[PDB]
């Protein structure tokens, strides 16, 4: 396992189209298009992210393309934040998995708001860290993908995924 099987499991990939589980627009593997409940607001994003008049469906490699873009840019914010980058330092590589997975998800400054969370997890402190991450918006929206991403923190295992 790496993060791109790992956001792969946890985002799925569809070619048109979709609303996500906030109701927003989406395409890919979780690529989000835009907020605004337009779909041509949508199908403008998405034209302009990949190029072309796609009129709401790219291809495979095109999702592949905007997913690594998304990747890049997560681990990007994560190094370029003051709060952040020193917790993922810290990490090992399989817990460095789990950090960019959130901020994939949620954004740099959404993440870099779990004050408690990340102090607890620079100083290692597995299950106090896991505990509370769970007390959470996240956890509570989408309890199935942060228990897998909390379970990843506190075991730096891949034991989550593995099943699927």
């Amino acid at each position: 396992m790496n993060i791109f099987e790992m956001l792969r499991i946890d985002e799925g990939l569809r070619l048109k189209i979709y609303k996500d589980t906030e109701g927003y627009y989406t395409i890919g593997i979780g690529h989000l298009l835009t907020k605004s409940p337009s779909l041509n607001a949508a199908k403008s994003e998405l034209d302009k992210a990949i190029g072309r008049n796609c009129n709401g469906v790219i291809t495979k490699d095109e999702a592949e393309k905007l997913f690594n873009q998304d990747v890049d840019a997560a681990v990007r914010g994560i190094l370029r934040n003051a709060k952040l980058k020193p917790v993922y330092d810290s990490l090992d590589a399989v817990r460095r998995c789990a950090a960019i997975n959130m901020v994939f998800q949620m954004g740099e400054t959404g993440v870099a708001g779990f004050t408690n969370s990340l102090r607890m997890l620079q100083q290692k402190r597995w299950d106090e860290a896991a505990v509370n991450l769970a007390k959470s918006r996240w956890y509570n929206q989408t309890p199935n993908r942060a228990k897998r991403v909390i379970t990843t923190f506190r075991t730096g295992t891949w034991d989550a995924y593995k099943n699927l």
